[PDB]
């Protein structure tokens, strides 16, 4: 099979062209489940879920899922559509803190994902805006319900990999992974309860 | 015994307190020796070494090892005495390509050291210029005869780590190592041959 699934605590190396190579960590567990109980309740109810204007290939579109914005916004993004807030929430600070203590790389950008129910997703793409510079670093913390994050493999041997990430899983992305591979949350077509997705990034200058 | 000596490839957690996780991880062989005496041949002879004038506790001196640079070059530092070529020799690009490759880390500025014999050395120091940012990113290929790395803990247990780097030997250095340990090359006290060593680094605005 073309095709992998992987759910377990790891390191990945996803291809090794033809850029470089795609690296994937997946860490289930990084918040005992209690503690994430507790933070998907305070963030579902403390952050400003919008459902917010979006573009993809130069349209405009109301994205099938919230979000909400903190610390530094990549620069081709809009401040005034996307509102994000240099206060952090402290558990959000808290959440940044772990991260950073635990993986040795640093951020200062947040964006929040709310999928409400099984209807909300986000369509294939890759975190390739270029304030993020080559191959950057990306942290990716998940509560709630379970949702698929799928990869394929752009086009010039795996080339598909889903990773289901459950409450309280860390993935990492880095290396070639944004040059070379686009990711989903696909809508499901069984009930779901919400889950929160929150996206660490690095935005330069 | 408070001292370890790592000479074997792997992930190497020295610390998790006070900043976070200090990582190093080291990659003998990255090189292979054949093209790694070829490398160090051309970079020997085609690179442009001096001895340059250094400060430290902020008095100048005459640093005991010969120098050069590339790329960019860390913000405090002296453009009129590091004088940082951003024309890279295609020995250099090729290994900066080649790690970045295999790391998944970019990197924009080097630092070329030549030990000429075994008087030559670098004393105490963190790689924590601030245009680093927190938590830098550093890599190191050495060529030539083998000298040692030592690393010591910085005071608020193992706290002390020898690295001995052999010829076409890859460390990375990476998360809070920096902030919570100082390293260093001492002068030994048996004929070495030269040494060079890479030390690419990632200079932000
Ligand atoms: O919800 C997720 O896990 C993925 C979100 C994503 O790819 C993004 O925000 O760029
Ligand atoms: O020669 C070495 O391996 C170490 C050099 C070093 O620490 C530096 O250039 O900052
Ligand atoms: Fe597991
Ligand atoms: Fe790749
Ligand atoms: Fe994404
Ligand atoms: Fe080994
Ligand atoms: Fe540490
Ligand atoms: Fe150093």
């Amino acid at each position: 099979s073309h095709m992998r699934v992987i759910d377990r605590e790891g390191v990945y190396e996803i291809s090794l062209s033809p850029t470089g190579v795609s690296r994937v960590c997946l860490y289930p567990g990084f918040v005992d489940v209690k503690e994430a109980d507790w933070i998907l309740e305070q963030l579902c109810q403390d952050v400003p879920w919008k459902q917010r204007t979006g573009i993809r290939e130069d349209i405009t579109y109301q994205q099938p899922r919230l979000t909400a914005w903190y610390g530094e916004l990549p620069y081709t993004y809009s401040r005034i559509t996307m509102e994000p807030n240099p206060h952090w929430h402290p558990v959000l600070r808290t959440l940044k803190n772990r991260i950073e203590e635990n993986t040795g790389h640093t951020f200062n950008s947040l964006l929040c994902n709310l999928y409400r129910n099984e209807k909300d997703s986000v369509d294939w793409h890759s975190d390739d805006e270029p304030s993020l510079g080559r191959c950057p670093i990306i942290a990716s913390l998940s509560f709630g319900a379970t949702r698929t994050f799928e990869m394929r493999k752009k086009p010039p041997y795996v080339e598909r990999v889903k990773i289901p990430l459950d409450h309280g899983t860390l993935l990492i992305m880095e290396g070639a992974t944004q040059a070379d591979w686009q990711h989903r949350v696909p809508k499901e077509y069984h009930s779901r309860e919400p889950r929160v997705n929150l996206t660490f990034r690095t935005v330069y200058p």
